[PDB]
């Protein structure tokens, strides 16, 4: 078939170049892959092609224009690579933390655009550097083609301002900007969409609450389909329980640690993002995984991190279910902690039966698989319970693929492929086939999708 | 009658002394009052006696000793005063903000125990000390009386590790007892032993959500007659919004202010205690009275700060409804706002009506009275409504009755007189009917107490 309506998308970090490289008109993932250790000593590449082993690649990247050229050489190498010549590429989307309240949706960069994104730079230090030194990189690599910016906080600029506003002087919002912006868009625009799909409804109609669990995690209150509230704040530090960041936290107890301790600000930040979370509370887990295997030999740390994690997701759950003013029609998990993590979505859903979430024990015991949408609520829960892996890549994917052809726009005015009721993702379907083959019974949870044939 | 069981209760800022004068067995407020201006020229005296004018007089207080001594003199003064000699007293209860982990219970201050607050200094920065010189002053005037500590931290201390812990490193708590401590825990506990008393429960069979919405504002979550959770944090700034404080907010976002303003840990503390809440985001109003009444002028920053304190109350409900895991008996409005604020009240329930809570319209206006507590739900509402004046004062004077008499205990193991269902108010029963002469209907939303006769 056409081979050249190819998409690649790029995630970069002060240290690594995620990348993947997706077919549009054949519908499928041809490579994924990381450059790690960009900037320092043993740069290295892991390139997974489709239906082919790792290919593990040392090679020095000392900027991330290197890293670039690095991902494009390998994904053209005629062994490993997927790609006949880098022109196969027809548009590169790139994934920028922060858009500030100046980016809404995505965007072809322009050098107008980069220097509005430079203006909003100081709201997401940590990340925003890095994700802007991909685009220039990129830019450079593969000159004749859109670059596309895809805004980790443009889903949540429909939050009205009783939600984004802080009860803070009114100057600080009006010069700095400061007012929460929330995170995890991507992921939260695939799974409403998904979410919708699967209840047989337009998204303007759905009322549903999602918990990204990741790494990071935050929630988001998604009322007549768009954001109305979300956990995260001016920065990703606000929230739910993560891996290494606090979340929510008396604002006065940082300047209390620092006065016990001689931190600085930088020093303070880093170590409510880096050293707080689960670390911090177990003193040596980051993952999920882990905190519960530990949790199971007996640790008390882990017992204590895995119970915070479960209690503040109920009180943002039962916050969100107020902000809705309704019955929500379902709540929805994702990320690697909401698609694998069953004994926190058990504990989680158990103490919410009284607001209406009712959570069938053997449905979520078999929910453990990144290849299929599932329902894991009773029959007769009065909101549903979904767990709908994510698929950020693809929304990036898919806003470029638009933005070059002159049809995206902001998502109440525009239409994924993925709002299909036959929309199917073919890497997730393989996959799934081989779950079901060691455990027949996942195929019971699978989602039935209304008006699918 | 028996005129010498009398307690004196007082509470010191950095400024002032409040005051008030209990006759134990007479069971009356004799005078209340508040020195103004201690430490500072133009120290002043309001002192307000049972069925006299107000009575001020200005005289030089350069420090607390000499404010109590002022107060003494002028509840002894033949004229204005309203006991006959200062040996009359025989007790004192002190407001201590901040007990740490250290303190459970109220106490009598040794030098022992006064060694101990010291201990506890650092969490409670800009209460403790006040306090302390409050009681260093009152020992030195009273010298032959207990003079006891009731504890704005201590209500909270059953909450369990799940609710007080933050995620941030373990050694912080371990090191420097970083966790939530929660304030306004007088309040909580005289509301939520009358909540049960209205109820017509034992305490320790309730489940109730308070609200203490005054200058300062937080939540209680009351499991089984406990507090389970609270809003406000390691200190005073966190949770709902405040008249000056800013309540919850991004962790890292005084951070970012202060990379754009130049401000230090103490100013940035400073601004987010004292020019945030209502007033940051007005410009101007502290009082909700003030917010109010701009809004119904047009005032959109009236509006929008009108707005997000109802929202944070509803989100803060609605976590705390899942926090208890069933539905609550009641909720419970406190202090100023909860007591008069009936745009408040309305905004929040109406919001709330999908987890059992339906305020009642007409009963809600009438609930304009420090002067009684009323019910205000709907006949058939899942959740009842009610608004309890609440009685800080009465709180510190029977805990330091009790501690006198040697039967004081913590709340589990320990009655209170207000625990009766004939307990009385005398002085809100004579303001109540000049309410009821004015308002009539108010008797209608008058709660009716089981077993009271």
């Amino acid at each position: 078939y056409f081979q050249g309506m190819v998409i690649l998308t790029l995630n970069c970090g002060s240290s690594s170049v995620k990348y993947q490289v997706y077919d549009w008109d054949n519908h499928s993932v041809l490579a994924s892959g990381v450059v790690e250790r960009v900037t320092q000593p043993g740069s290295v590449i892991t390139h997974e092609a489709k239906g082919k082993d790792k290919y593990v690649l040392e090679s020095p990247c000392p900027s991330h224009t290197h890293a670039v050229e690095l991902i494009i050489k390998t994904l053209t190498d005629p062994s490993v690579g997927v790609i006949t010549d880098m022109n196969v590429i027809k548009a590169v989307g790139h994934r920028v933390t922060h858009g500030g309240d100046k980016f809404i949706k995505s965007v072809i960069v322009t050098p107008e655009i980069l220097n509005t994104f430079r203006e909003v730079q100081d709201l997401g230090p940590l990340h925003n550097p890095a994700n802007i030194m991909g685009i220039e990189a990129a830019q450079k690599v593969l000159p004749n083609v859109p670059h596309c910016a895809i805004i980790d906080t443009a889903w949540h600029q429909t939050m009205p301002e009783t939600s984004f506003m802080y009860a803070i002087p009114h100057e600080w919002y009006e010069k700095y900007s400061a007012r929460r912006y929330g995170f995890h868009g991507t992921s939260f625009l695939y799974t409403a969409k998904r979410a919708a799909v699967i209840l047989g409804k337009k998204p303007e109609d759905t009322n549903i609450i999602i918990a990204h669990i990741g790494n990071g995690a935050s929630m988001c209150c998604v009322k007549q389909g768009k954001c109305f509230d979300t956990s995260m704040g001016l920065t990703p530090l606000e929230g739910l329980v993560m891996g290494t960041r606090s979340g929510d936290c008396d604002p006065a107890l940082p300047f209390y640690i620092m006065r016990k301790t001689g931190m600085t600000p930088a020093e303070m930040d880093t170590a409510l993002n880096k050293k707080s979370g689960l670390l911090g509370v177990t003193g040596q887990y980051v993952d999920r995984r882990d905190v519960s295997k530990a949790m199971g030999e007996g640790d008390k740390r882990a017992r204590l991190a895995f119970n915070m994690e479960v209690y503040r997701l109920q009180k943002y759950f039962g916050a969100y279910i107020a902000a809705l003013g309704q019955k929500p029609d379902a709540i929805v998990f994702t990320a690697g902690v909401g698609e694998f993590g069953f004994d926190t979505r058990l504990a989680v859903c158990e103490g919410l039966t009284h607001l209406g979430i009712k959570i069938d024990p053997k449905k979520n015991a078999l929910a453990r698989t990144r290849n299929a949408e599932t329902c894991i609520s009773a029959d007769d829960s009065p909101v549903k319970i979904f767990v709908i892996p994510t698929d950020e890549e693809l929304v990036m994917t898919e806003d470029a693929y638009a933005l070059m052809k002159g049809t995206y726009d902001v998502h109440t005015k525009f239409t994924y492929s993925f709002q299909s009721p036959n929309y199917v993702n073919k890497a997730r379907a393989e996959g799934l086939k081989k779950d079901l083959e060691k455990k027949p019974e996942l195929a019971s949870i699978v989602v039935k999708i209304p008006g699918a044939r």
